């Protein structure tokens, strides 16, 4: 491929990478609307170092590899068969969607009260801000995607159980449980993380009864058991704190777009969207206003992001499903269809912008189609 | 005029303007009270970069104006009679005042509901953020007064739909919306803005039916037509979030002050005072604490401000009734009255205080009257 | 006057201030060219709070009035005959322009090393950070312009010799100067700042002679005594570090215009500038680059500014002599003229980029006309 | 390849980028050595936006790409045989390096004197920050790197000359040029920014006579004619200040690295590094201090950086030689060898440190050679 | 003691701190004439997480400890005899005053030239940033003062040989040497940072010859050979990079002031200055301009600070000598002495001022004379 459209660009004459250039069609030959300087949104986790434990991996994709995702972060976490995702906690609330396998979740509350429960495929799980939990994979392993409300995300950020004792005086930690420093003399000297360990028995007999109570809202969402809102291109499943209850900082919506199809042009009223996409090649183009758009391409792994309000769209230009999630930070999942709103407007005062007669405003459509 | 008080003071003897220094009578010769060093809070919209298109102009006040005004910003906007301000979105809320004449509003929800209608002089509107919507002024044309919930307000604050058309591939706009190239082959190259247009119709001929039902709450406001809080030398009608329901992140209060009158010394326990002087002459003096006052004049347009929580008063120093505008960035009007204050108080407590008598704490008052 | 222009623009319905509407023509009709969002590049001495003192008064324009002015800020200050501006130092340098009157200034340096001199209409001055001095008007009193380069410059930049005293325990003061506390039972119990005072005597009589020797260079500078860059349509006095030794921190230039002249389009390689307009009536389109640009009017006090390396002009728009102050927070003065930097060029190479022939680039000018 | 390290590790399990895992061998499987967080140093120009204009193209990698690299872009630039680089300035300063064919510059500095020359594959040029320039390629056309001195370079950075005049008042034009309006009505109406020319006559012919006479000192470096520090495995061309005299903000050295070769363990003692693989690939471990480090792969494209004082080397760990360029915003260019370090220091202090005999401090060398 | 003073004041009723009411006696009653709010200027190094490693220790005060200084940094660190800190180097440079003992030293530059010295009581070092270097301890052991000039300095600041190697891949350090894996296979698996050793031999048997040569200036300087500056109640001894010519971000002075003697009232023209209270008890009040002063009271350990020209003494209440470090991030000291200052200037004029008679004018002196 080369950078040419039209009498416009040339041939490339320097050492080049022409499988990325191949991977990015819309970026070395830019539709001919594309204009002005715009921040850029997209990375892959392909490009992010990836930190191997017994165990399993864990990458991410963070505001250090990607600027403009200043308010979240996320990490491609994989577990082996039974391997522990140490118990720990953190300053930031956590999003997931299981796109492999199956893993047991622990989490208690400020209030002593514990919830443990299996998470599948589609299926999520958002642990509010500071509460401790744990993953462990079931018989098939897993492999995930975490999201966190803050884009510093890092090393900072995560506390595990075996640091803090590893940390913490023995005389100390002795004194907290009553025991003595021999009684507790085998704590680890360092930290887990990950670890491998055998597979649990069944949910059932792990359920661990207490004086608290039982928590008041699920940890966890089945989020393909739902009806999902069915287009014509394709379907989107929408879990915000209006069906998901405690998950107040982040909505989402997992959008399938089938080939030939796209996510409408549209926007949202109330804040930035993160995405990934889970399979499947698209392209995108963003408006900044003001004359400005700019274009990119994504597929399988790949972070991308649309700040707040921008105008976009989500065009599967592959043969397969185009499969992505679109995540926000608030409680609640938002968007406004350019479609339905020039549908919901007097025709001739749609006509007097456009500069197009009723033929056109006549296949506007007042019902929302998020992917046609 | 010369500035010069008392014995303190002096001639100008450079070049001057006599104009300016004969609008600032307190600020050529402050009163003697003024001390310390305080931000500018005082702007005139004549000393703007006047947009002008056919069908009418605006003008900004922004952060980059008035620096102390981190979290507000304005606009006067002007449209000729059928006159457009094309549809567009921002993310900043939107609050508006019609001054003079009147326009038709539109504007559709995250849902597909759709609100138009009429707005005449003395009502107001206020738009979510992100929420699309338009103005055209009736048959006497309009100009108002807008207020957006961020300083920082731009050009990249706002998107326009025929500019967002405009940067976006014509092969996606097709399949967007199910029509061919060809059909849209019309669409503007660039955007409109304000743009001329005929008048149009009723009002009830324009309201469209949508299977999404009606919106929760109206986007409108006819703030005369409630009773004003009305004291011996004014009035005061409030509009927040307690009665103009949808109107989330500012709250208003237009003022009148006559002749003789002025509106009391108060100060906002909630949040920054913005100021728009509609009409007449006043001058305010700023209360920032530790010794710290600063006096300022105000007219016609100007815009003024108060940092929150300082104490203020704005007294009419004309012949001709004094009206403008307090706005907050709040879901709430509140101020604390000094004189109410002081009258909830133990009159001897009051008096150990201020070193004065009975005679004083007598004329206190436990009722609120805003303008005296 | 009304913001019409062609068939763009409508008439002014809501109160309005005419007055300043008139002094601004080119904001209320801005040039066609216009466009885009620009700081303001302009603001008023006499929109400011004028600090009347017992000998004269002073005006500031900071950062907090013209946000775009951050590293520079400026104060007009006015003493009666005899009056002094009492002995202080502050964190920024300070450079100043006698535009009326006389004045004695005094300074000492980090040696010990004492410069007294006069100044008379149209010297300069400029006082390295920290150094300590005072200014004292002679028989014709004094007003001049001080510019200090940081544009935060404020009330907790300046150092008073009284107020340092005053705070500073007496028994410490007296341990300092091997006196006793009685002695020194009269010091001022606040500080004096500006204060009146008979005049002084002959400048020879107030020489002081020291054991550290004379300063290495003046602190003054007599800028209307050079040749002057002298062009058809006015002249321009350059005082930087390369002539004016002393002035590190600071580069000026001293415009005059005659009516129906202009300073030519250039733009400086080096940083920011400042403007002070002395007398005349002027206006100037900065641009922004990227399609940016935005006309402003100014006259007499005036503070203007233009950010580093925009493209400017200042035409003289008035009948009478346009005189103005450019400054620049540098260790010299550059500027690089648009018809020279043509005129340096192969003569079918600007043709080709400007579309026009030999007829043009005939009347570029190797020699830099600052005026024309 | 899977992400897999002896027992540590897992198959990947998702939807997944196999041509960019290939392409990072080193961060799907990264070092066990590796460890922390360290922030992404590394952004190739195939996932950039690519402008295409007739007569070439313009993409670019910035702090918005690479948010570590904040005081350093770049921008990868391609002109056909005689195509124009529109006249133009920028705040920042201007390094470049021709790596395909040849191009003319101009440009004229501050005093008017002009320097015009030919560059050719390997040579360099420099344009200090608001010098205005042009480049225009030869009959081979042109492609090359060009880096500024920030990071935030973008659309507001640069000046166009037809822009300028396209929104100047023509009158002012008119006025400043002294012809009239009508001769210069055709003056384009958009900036060209890169637009297709003839190519030019021989460079004699276009010199440029004045009275200001020659520069002081050449804006073109041939950086290829000297002799290079010649190490066993490559060899490096080191352009700074010292020998490339005007170049005052930035240090280069080009390097080249044989296969089975490495540039050695070294760091920076002056500022941070920023890179550009021009062929090649390679892998470099930055270390971070405090037990931080993480190896990064690099191929052709590829922007690389190495934060202040890091730790680091480049190995090659391709069979074809590995060339690319380390550059500095700094007046000089500056390492401190790991080998030269050790191998001065005595013999039996090195070995308390690393805890090894004779046998090891014997292979240390006293002098520098950069690459091994 | 009680915090009353005259009228003012109360016994403390609460649970108290007697032992360090005791040590700030003029802060529990600070002088009449301290006023306003004031940053705090006063931090012990007792008040700090001591590191203990065998062989030493080393703890510090950091802008994280004493806000207000955000420029300078410093590390109390003591060393056993023959312990070494091991081989390092920072971002910034370090200065270095050897209060007990004494120690070598090692640096190389970054032409490959090393410097090896001993230092001893009163002696100092400087090491430029990036620079890498070591110390080790003699017969008495050792313990310094280090200052690095950045407030931020942390952990992330120091890189350690041991460090780096631990974190480089062992075939890549291998290749770098041209050794085996096996051949390196004892290189210490974790920094050392402070280890115990042997004492070493002669300082002549240490020194490494070079093909590089010898370093242009010496990295030690013997601060108490020079004669100091001799006043009649202690003396100051300089070092600045006019004497000690590497130190050019670091300018210094040692001071003592006999008991009954103060470091007279002064401030600094050029910078902030950072203070270490070496031996014996002071109070000083920091004059921060408009009316704003505050007392402080240090002993031993503590460091203080004096931001950027405000006027200051350092008064010693106690019956031992006061010695203390005076420090600025600059290439030179200096200061202006408020007695020289007025001593410079027309008797009749200082008299203006201060309200005072010649009787008082008669005691200043034109020599400065810092210790009175
Ligand atoms: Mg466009
Ligand atoms: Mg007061
Ligand atoms: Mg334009
Ligand atoms: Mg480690
Ligand atoms: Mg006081
Ligand atoms: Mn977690
Ligand atoms: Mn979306
Ligand atoms: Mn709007
Ligand atoms: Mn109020
Ligand atoms: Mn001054
Ligand atoms: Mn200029
Ligand atoms: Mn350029
Ligand atoms: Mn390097
Ligand atoms: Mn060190
Ligand atoms: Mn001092």
């Amino acid at each position: 491929p080369q950078p040419i459209r039209g009498d416009k660009g040339a041939t490339v004459k320097i050492p080049r990478n022409i499988e990325r250039d191949r991977q990015n069609p819309d970026m070395l030959v830019p539709p001919e609307t594309d204009h002005g300087t715009v921040s850029n949104m997209k990375f892959s986790f392909s490009d992010t170092h990836n930190r191997l434990e017994k165990g399993g991996y864990a990458r991410e994709v963070t505001v250090r590899e990607l600027p403009i995702s200043e308010n979240l972060a996320s990490v491609n976490m994989r577990l082996k068969p039974g391997a522990i995702r140490e118990l720990h906690w953190h300053k930031e609330a956590e999003w997931a969607y299981m796109i492999y396998g199956s893993a047991r979740v622990t989490i208690v509350d400020e209030k002593g009260r514990s919830f443990i429960d299996d998470v599948g495929e589609g299926d999520l799980w958002y642990f509010p801000s500071g509460l401790p939990h744990s993953i462990q994979a079931l018989e098939e392993g897993a492999e995930f995607l975490l999201v966190f409300d803050d884009g510093s995300f890092s090393e900072n950020s995560t506390f595990q159980l075996t640091d803090w004792l590893a940390h913490t005086p023995k005389e100390v930690i002795a004194a907290n449980f009553g025991v003595t420093k021999e009684e507790i003399s085998n704590l680890p000297g360092k930290e887990k993380y990950i670890f491998e360990n055998q597979l649990p028995g069944s949910l059932k007999d792990d359920i661990v009864e207490g004086p608290n109570g039982e928590v008041p809202y699920p940890f966890t969402y089945r989020l393909l058991e739902q009806e999902p809102i069915e287009s014509e291109g394709g379907k989107v499943y929408i879990a915000d704190s209006t069906n998901f209850k405690v998950s107040k900082t982040i909505a989402s919506a997992l959008v399938t777009v089938e080939p030939g199809a796209m996510r409408e042009l549209h926007w949202h009223p109330n804040t930035h969207e993160w995405q990934y996409y889970i399979s499947g090649k698209a392209r995108m183009t963003v408006f900044a206003s003001d004359g400005h758009a700019r274009t990119f391409n994504y597929q399988a792994g790949d972070v991308g992001y649309v700040p707040f309000a921008m105008g976009h769209y989500v065009e599967n230009i592959g043969d397969e499903p185009l499969v992505f999630l679109e995540i926000f930070k608030d409680d609640h999942y938002a968007d406004v269809s350019l479609n339905q709103w020039l549908a919901m407007l007097p025709e001739t005062f749609v006509q007097a912008h456009l500069d197009l007669g009723k033929d056109f405003t006549d296949v506007l459509s007042k019902e929302k189609h998020p992917v046609v």
